[PDB]
């Protein structure tokens, strides 16, 4: 993902449309924030399981990608949770059980599909609802998450394509959004503009 | 996709597992070849329609990617048709889509590619192996490998939908491999030299 003159927003970007045949139940923005947190909690458990399996299967680099992405989802949860907490102090983040991890290639596909669903269906749906309800804070949070998900999708497909050709590149995760970059060739986050030296390496 | 020391095959690669919850009806290799052709014919019509829409939507480069991928599916059809014609002389290829916003079309493309690379082709490859049809295994393998590359190209285009560049997309002459830009030497799927590619 290239760095543009300004950070991507639903106002200056053109990949924010929701698939017409959406598989996402949309409620109030508060409900959607909670729904997103639930989905991300599941994603985190999935990627964590996928990472462990990857290591056992001998895919050290892919395991690191799964771990970096799991961490990215935790950032999304943090962003979403912060908004929910302001509106409902008693709200507690949910916990889920760990799902099964299968062959690494299939796990990468599972990851890619989930990411695609989130970036082109769920988040766009939640963003639209937030826009229609005038909840700019939610639009911001959902937009940030949405943008990282499509990057995750690409990273998973790239790993899948080179499943038998890994390298020693580290994955760098942005400190405040889910953007992940493979290798050192980047300057700042294309999603939020945080400098490269603020990233965490996986 | 990186160029390995060896040409990727179902024998030396580890991304040929098929999804457990398959959406692919599997029959004889002959039927599967025809099914693949029908699917690719749909894909070609889809991408051609997406390219047209992309140009109307003002995304010239993405239009070119759609055109390149459509051409890739045509290559797949050619490989599969050749085998079918041999297994059934006289066979006639079938004829067949709605287009939406460019970003959605890229996602639709990506999803179709993922289905083909992780579901359809792997299933057909295994059935071909079971029946001992080596030609089909080779053809299905070649197609399968290109589809995952297409998926990545579509997601890459989606991520930089508002940040196009002047890169041309290069299509391999005998397989569906597509490379964006000039930084490549040969096809990682079949090893064909860069000078034999066609630019889009
Ligand atoms: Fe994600
Ligand atoms: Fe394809
Ligand atoms: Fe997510
Ligand atoms: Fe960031
Ligand atoms: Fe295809
Ligand atoms: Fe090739």
């Amino acid at each position: 993902m290239k760095v543009r003159a300004q950070v991507p927003t639903v106002k200056n970007a053109t990949n924010f449309n929701m698939v017409a045949d959406s598989k996402t139940s949309v409620g109030s923005t508060l409900e959607n924030l909670k729904a997103a947190i639930a989905g991300e909690t599941g994603a985190h458990a999935k990627y964590t399981a996928f990472a462990k399996a990857a290591r056992e299967q001998g895919y050290e680099q892919i395991a690191r990608l799964f771990e970096a992405t799991a961490a990215a989802e935790l950032i999304h949860i943090g962003l979403e949770y912060a908004l929910v907490a302001e509106m409902e102090p008693g709200y507690e983040k949910p916990t889920v059980a760990a799902p099964s991890a299968y062959s690494c290639d299939l796990n990468l596909i599972s990851g890619a599909n989930g990411e695609i669903y989130e970036t082109s269906d769920m988040y766009p749906a939640f963003i639209r609802k937030a826009q229609e309800e005038g909840n700019s804070k939610a639009v911001h949070v959902f937009t940030r998450a949405k943008l990282a998900e499509s990057v995750h999708a690409e990273r998973y497909l790239a790993a899948y394509n080179d499943i038998d050709a890994p390298d020693d590149d580290k994955f760098h995760l942005c400190p405040i959004c889910g953007y992940i970059h493979k290798g050192e060739d980047f300057e700042k986050c294309p999603i939020c503009f945080r400098p490269k030296d603020t990233f965490t390496a996986y």
